């Protein structure tokens, strides 16, 4: 429960801080590789206002879990850093691996 609050706590700060790759109200956009790390560098401004680092990697975790991101993991589509730049495109073997990913969570 308060773990669940401070991980619903770090998504709502990557989001505001980030909008370009964690606001998802109106579209979702596959993540570079290794956008965890870029996501720590900012830890310090986190913890000043109740984010941890261990909460931030949560929020990623959930964040690239759901569906929808996963659905976004198409062959060629462009992965973004945290700001919206376009840094590398998605392998076939990544897209495959995001629908596997699907699949087995609807079963």
């Amino acid at each position: 429960n308060q773990s669940k609050r401070a991980r619903s706590d770090a998504l709502l700060w990557l989001a505001a801080n980030f909008p370009e790759a964690f606001d998802n109200s109106l579209r979702i956009r596959p993540l570079k590789i290794g956008i965890m790390s870029d996501i720590l560098q900012h830890a310090e401004k986190a913890e000043q206002v109740g984010v941890s680092k261990s909460k931030l990697r949560e929020a990623v975790v959930l964040f690239t879990r759901r569906l929808d991101y996963l659905a976004c993991l198409k062959a060629r589509e462009v992965r973004i850093d945290l700001h919206g730049n376009p840094v590398a495109e998605v392998t076939e073997e990544e897209a495959e691996n995001a629908s596997m990913k699907i699949k087995k969570r609807v079963e």
